[PDB]
């Protein structure tokens, strides 16, 4: 029943789910297959007239989270699962995966001009799909609030398929294919969203974790120019756990190391042109070769095998430098974190039990760090188990003498303190920040990484007041305070400002606090950011 006429005249049919209308699996680019592998996406040319879009398309190829060149049980276990016909049945994946989804309130018609929330999923830049992020909770809530919004989600290439790097990739100008897929998705929204009832000038981009870092990348894309056909692609952004990516250039050391390993794994180690050889292997071969490179749950943890890297063209330089240099789009933003962002990643190195092994693990993870810098880090983040994450849990959660320490470090560099650095240098627009402690007391993990996804798409909780209501108000009025919350959300100007500047969330509800914790780690970590890039 639900129908829409795209900008090229094609008329498409959606699915009436009653609580909302959906248009799932719309292709926005040609299959990045064959010789199009690793290359910039190409706008879809085919006609869609008369076609129905009532179900999510396949996700892009996924990399085993426990993938690694080594051989262990976790890897073998996940592999066994991810290759089962049952798994490929419930969660299909393919290289032909560049589709987009539009879900709106029931009865919404063309010209409605409702604000648009364009979701970018996160998954360590190695796994992920749009189908596992239900928009119903957000949509229904926005309606009950009298601020109906349209939910748009875009698939993009992950892992070796979307973030392959190295000298060859750089020379080709094919860096950051995954981010480019997202960018094309945004342009597709600009040209066609009006047909679904959305207002292209009211697009707010939001994502969590890898999706959150993606949002940051879009703010810094092309040195800040986020225009398309003379108009901005988005008027605001919401970053849920993830700011700048601490990475070396695309043709850096680890970028090349990984590219060579992958090529060897695929049997292209003797090709004079390794890139063309990789475009020649079958899907299976590439999938297998990729699963033999470190995944995000493997020992390498945060030192990701695949992720956004400055290319000198679309991301002109060091990302922390781009922010200091003011090379970004000027939009209002909301950026927050979960209290214990790093506990998940800390479970990947439970073989590290002594300070000496901890120091060694850090030296391996951050190759640019000098011994002095490492000593400083280990002083800012002491062995004292009562001081690590899960924070404020005393002697509890001591899986090892180093677990809470490694969890704290990884959590801060990758997300929590990285956020403060951005907030302390960004003058692009009004800034709002939150810190969730909604799950204080949860054994081992605490208020863990990605728990907000549950309270935003699956279950209702104190945090839903922020992940839903506040976010909907922001996308609608550009001020979270129009949501009508009992606690006023203060504006963030500086981590050094007096008065509360953080919206806080506990199990009972909301309150405000200050972004002034672990200042020693902040300095030890960001005096010279590049010393800790991967
Ligand atoms: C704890 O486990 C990790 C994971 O295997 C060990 O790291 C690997 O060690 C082997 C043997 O030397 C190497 O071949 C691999 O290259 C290492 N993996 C990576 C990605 O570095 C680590 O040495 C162990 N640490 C301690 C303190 O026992
Ligand atoms: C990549 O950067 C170049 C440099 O100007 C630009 O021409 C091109 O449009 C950029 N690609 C995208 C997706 O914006
Ligand atoms: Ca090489
Ligand atoms: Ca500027």
């Amino acid at each position: 029943a639900p129908t829409a006429t795209l900008a090229n005249g094609d008329t498409i049919t959606g699915l009436n789910a009653i609580i909302n209308e959906a248009f799932l699996g719309i292709p926005f680019a040609e299959p990045p297959v064959g010789n199009l592998r690793f290359k910039d996406p190409v706008p879809y040319s085919g006609s869609l007239d008369g076609q129905k879009f009532t179900s999510y398309g396949p996700s892009c190829m996924q990399q085993n989270p426990e993938g690694t060149y080594e051989e262990n049980l976790p890897k073998a276990a996940l592999d066994l699962v991810m290759q089962s016909k049952v798994f490929e049945a419930v969660s299909p994946s393919s290289e032909d995966c560049l589709t987009i989804n539009v879900v709106r309130p029931p009865g919404t018609k063309a010209g409605a001009n409702l604000p648009v929330m364009l979701w970018i999923f996160g998954g360590g830049f190695e796994v992920g799909g749009t189908s596992t992020f239900p928009p119903a909770q957000m949509i229904t809530k926005s309606i009950a609030m009298g601020k109906p919004i349209i939910h748009v989600s875009v698939n993009y290439r992950v892992s070796s398929w979307g973030f392959l790097a190295g000298d060859e990739i750089k020379a080709e100008g094919s860096a950051n294919a995954g981010l480019k897929d997202q960018r094309l998705g945004m342009q597709w929204v600009a040209d066609n969203i009006a047909a679904f009832g959305g207002d292209p000038t009211k697009v707010t981009i939001f994502g969590e974790s890898a999706g959150s870092m993606s949002v940051m990348c879009h703010i810094l894309w092309n040195d800040g120019d986020n225009t398309y056909k003379g108009k901005p692609l988005f008027r605001a952004g919401i970053m849920q756990s993830g700011a700048m990516v601490p990475s070396d250039a695309v043709d850096g050391i680890y970028g090349n190391e990984i590219f060579d390993l992958l090529a060897s794994n695929a049997g292209c180690g003797s090709a004079s042109d390794k890139l063309a050889c990789l475009r020649g292997v079958s899907s299976d071969t590439l999938e297998d070769a990729t699963n033999n490179t470190p995944g995000f749950l493997a020992y390498s943890s945060l030192r990701l095998s695949y992720l956004p890297r400055p290319d000198g063209v679309n991301i002109t330089d060091d990302m922390y430098a781009l922010v200091r240099e003011g090379k970004y789009a000027n939009i209002p933003v909301i950026i927050g974190d979960q209290n214990d962002e790093g506990t998940f990643f800390g479970t990947s190195s439970l073989n590290v039990t002594t300070d000496a092994q901890a120091r060694e693990y850090f030296k391996q993870s951050f190759v640019h760090a000098s011994d002095a810098e490492i000593d400083t880090l280990m002083t800012a983040y002491p062995g004292d188990i009562t001081q690590g994450s899960p924070f404020d849990t005393g002697i509890l959660n001591a899986l090892t003498p180093q677990f809470k320490r490694i969890s704290a470090v990884l959590g801060d560099l990758g997300f929590t303190l990285a956020r403060r650095y951005f907030l302390n240098h960004y003058t692009g627009g009004t800034k709002y920040s939150f810190l969730s402690k909604q799950l204080s007391g949860l054994p081992v993990l605490g208020t863990f990484h990605s728990n907000d996804i549950v309270f935003q798409d699956y279950l209702l909780g104190s945090g839903s007041l922020i992940y839903n209501n506040a976010f909907i108000a922001f996308a609608t009025d550009l001020d979270p305070n129009t949501a009508g919350l009992l606690v006023k959300w203060p504006e963030y100007t500086s981590s050094s400002q007096s008065g509360n500047n953080l919206m806080m969330i506990n199990a009972l509800g909301l309150y405000t606090g200050k972004d002034n914790f672990r200042t020693a780690g902040y300095d030890a970590l960001f005096s010279n950011p590049p010393s800790f890039f991967v």
